[PDB]
This record gives C-alpha cells, sequence and structure tokens, in this order.
DNA sequence: GCCACGGGCGACCAGCGGACGGTGAGCAC
DNA sequence: GTGCTCACCGTCCGCTGGTCGCCCGTGGC
C-alpha cells in the first residue's frame, strides 16, 4: 500500500485539489470503518467466535486485508473529536471549517479547534461526553479518547 | 495478607446454609451483586476525578474491591461461574430447580456448572441464539465480559 | 537540487482479559 | 492422622488500546 496524501482543512461541498485529501474524506472514512466494523461482526457471528461492539485492531486488520490500510488505528484515534464534533453539531463543525479555512490554517489547528465547542457539548448535557458518544449510534463504535474527557473535566474545574 | 484463602464452594437449595468450612452458592451469587458495587463506586471516583469510566467489571474493578477487604471477589473465581449467575439472572426457577436436581443426586460444584450450561443454551437459541445479546440485555449482566466457552457451546447447538 | 513544513502511520509498551492447574485445605472414619 | 477429594486463586501469557514521534512526502525555489 502506498503512503497516503496529506489532509488539508476543507469546506461542506468543496473538493481538495493536489496531492491531498479533503476532511469529507476524513469522515467518510469512519464510516467505512463502521461497515468493516458491521462485516467482521457478521463473520464472527457465523464461526460463533466473540463479537466486537467497537472498532478494534481486528477490525482494522479486516479493514487492511480489503485494502483499505489507509483507515489504521493512529491516524482513526487523532481525529475522532472532530468526528464527533460533525456527528453531534453538523452546523458547528462546518462554520468552524470555513473559519479555519478563511484564515488560512493547517489540519493540526483544526484538531485543537473542534475539541472547545465539544467541551461546550458536553456541559450542556451534565458534563457526560462518554454519554454523548454512547448516544449517538454512530460514535457507540469509538472509543472516547482519554483527552477528550479530561479536557472536559477541567472546564468543569475551572468554570 | 488482604485475605486468608475462602472456605470451598457447595451446591446448595435456595437458602441452604452450607454448614460446615464450605460457602454455599446465594452466596457465589452475592458475590456479583458486590462486584457491581464495586463498579458503581469506581465509576462515580473516576467521573469525580475525571478519568476514564468503565461498563464492565474489569481488573481495575478487581482491585478496587480487593483494596475494599474483598479479594475474595477476584477475576478467575468470577470469569469461572459466570455461566451460572447469567442463568441465575436469567432463569430463577430453572437455576433453582436444576440445584435442587444436584443437591438430589449429590453432585460437586464442577459439575452443577457444566449442567448450567445446557438450559442457557436452550435460552440463547430461543433469542436468534444471541447469547451476548442476552448478556447486553439484562441490567445486571450487562457488565460482565461472555465467556469464550458459552459462545462457542451455543455456535455448537447451533451447528449439531 | 536544497531544504524546511507538517503529518501519516510504524513501533513500542503498560496493562488487560483470559486461562490453567499447583497448592492447599477438607472430610469421614 | 489416614488416604484422598477438588476448587481457590496466583501467575503467566498473547494480545490490545494508547501513544508519539520518525521518516517521508511536499512545496517553493
Amino acid at each position: 500500500r502506498p503512503r497516503e496524501h496529506p489532509f488539508v482543512v476543507t469546506e461542506p461541498g468543496e473538493l481538495a485539489r493536489g496531492k491531498k485529501n479533503g476532511l469529507d474524506y476524513l469522515f467518510n472514512l469512519y464510516e467505512q470503518a463502521g461497515k468493516f466494523l458491521e462485516e467482521v461482526q457478521h463473520i464472527a457471528r457465523e464461526k460463533g467466535e466473540k463479537c466486537p461492539t467497537k472498532v478494534t485492531n481486528q477490525v482494522f486488520r479486516h479493514a487492511k486485508v480489503q485494502g483499505a490500510g489507509y483507515i489504521n488505528k493512529p491516524k482513526m484515534r487523532q481525529y475522532v473529536h472532530c468526528y464527533a464534533l460533525h456527528c453531534l453539531a453538523s452546523d458547528k463543525s462546518d462554520e468552524l471549517r470555513r473559519c479555519c479555512k478563511e484564515r488560512g490554517e493547517n489540519v493540526g489547528a483544526w484538531c485543537q479547534a473542534c475539541y472547545l465547542p465539544l467541551i461546550k457539548m458536553a456541559k450542556e448535557k451534565s458534563w457526560d461526553i462518554e454519554g454523548l458518544f454512547n448516544s449517538h449510534d454512530k460514535l457507540k463504535i469509538w472509543y472516547v479518547p482519554k483527552k477528550l474527557i479530561q479536557l472536559c473535566h477541567q472546564e468543569k474545574s475551572k468554570h
């Protein structure tokens, strides 16, 4: 498998141009990973093995073997909060992307910018970020990062 | 010395004391209740610290229980008798009548264990072979990992 | 061609879930 | 004690989930 093109900040309907991938692509990867999970579940059930509820190393292995190693653990864990903000607050995810673009910032920056509206979101639902993940059917299958929980708790602690 | 080694289990009628240097089955089942309480504690603690919050009885929860002076709630034992506990949660009457029978015949815990599998497999088959589903349906079972062996045996009954 | 800009993902690790049988307690006579 | 019953639970192991920072692609010159 060839090393994949770097991501760049994008708008909801906007294409990436050069040797670069867009954010809508990024989000699609999570959809694909969900489908691969579903496959792995069906296979496991037919073999009579344990059936995973989350996107595990097993599911990554499956995706890779199906020729999609670009869906790998490091990357997926890296941009989860972004994906979460997209699933939970479409409008906000979008308008933020717009802004980050207008200012001309990198993915690394956009990442950080995604944390804060998510923390706001958690605070509005009794600080229960883990609850938010378990509520949305497309987030249910992703482990909630330590860092997000921490940052929610620190906003609880300071404000 | 966080605990002296515990008395062996013996087959028991629902509510029989289990006289001797021996523990009964209702005690066995109580251990799972205690483990659930310790899980609940660990959850509350984690939430107040802002750490990750477990949904199942993990090594962390066992460590907690041990530190609270209940190392008799340990992973090997708990994983050993889960299907028994599951049958108890899902089919009280059956769990009971089975215990009665195993007693009347005069069997050891090791035997009663095996006898517990089969009504459970029947149970799974009646809910589209989804034993993992059964665990996730009952609010007292959702906190326990489903053993490989139970899944296998459900699948073999599907196959044979 | 040089060389910095920045991120995709290899690789390592701490600890988990699983699993077994070694030790050691239990018993009726 | 006797010989012997038999299960509690330490202990080890193969991964997993998390982590992070290199090596490599990429770009303006």
